């Protein structure tokens, strides 16, 4: 199974309630994007690399059907102003 | 459950065989460290952004035990010349 890791920092203007609604909306995308099987998210507690400033993590389990899906594109349309930086990684987890 | 996410880029001199050995050793750490419950790793395929690899470790208090642990310290002592940069995040996955 294939995973997508999203690492992000929100702009300073964005409030806590706004972030909770951002993640809740992204989690509910699972029910309307057939490619999306699972989503978890989390906030970094240790701030080991605070020079970089990334604060949150999203784990999505599945990608082209998702990328152009209007729900996915629409989510990007609504919330793009929320994030100051963003890294995306796609990979197959192994041992 | 608490997860540790490690994002890294290797030095250009590091070879594919070395990286494979790096990850197999890191994965076997689950056998030596009681706090370490599970490990997966993967290589980013998309290159959307310089980071190339991810490691997912499954366990916050029992993270301190891992961090100080001689096997974890020893792993860093062996292999830290391998990586050019790394990010580390600790979080509790939720939805």
């Amino acid at each position: 199974a294939v995973k997508q890791l999203i690492v992000l920092k929100f702009k300073d203007e964005i409030t806590e309630a706004q972030k909770e609604e951002f993640f809740k909306t992204y989690v509910n995308l699972v029910n309307i994007i057939p490619a999306m099987k699972d989503v978890y998210w989390g906030k970094d507690v240790t701030q080991k690399n605070k020079e970089e400033g990334y604060t949150h993590i999203v784990e999505v389990t599945f990608i082209q059907d998702y990328i152009i899906h209007p729900a996915h594109v629409g989510f990007g349309d609504v919330y793009r102003s929320f994030w100051e930086k963003l890294l995306i990684f796609d990979y197959t987890p192994r041992k």
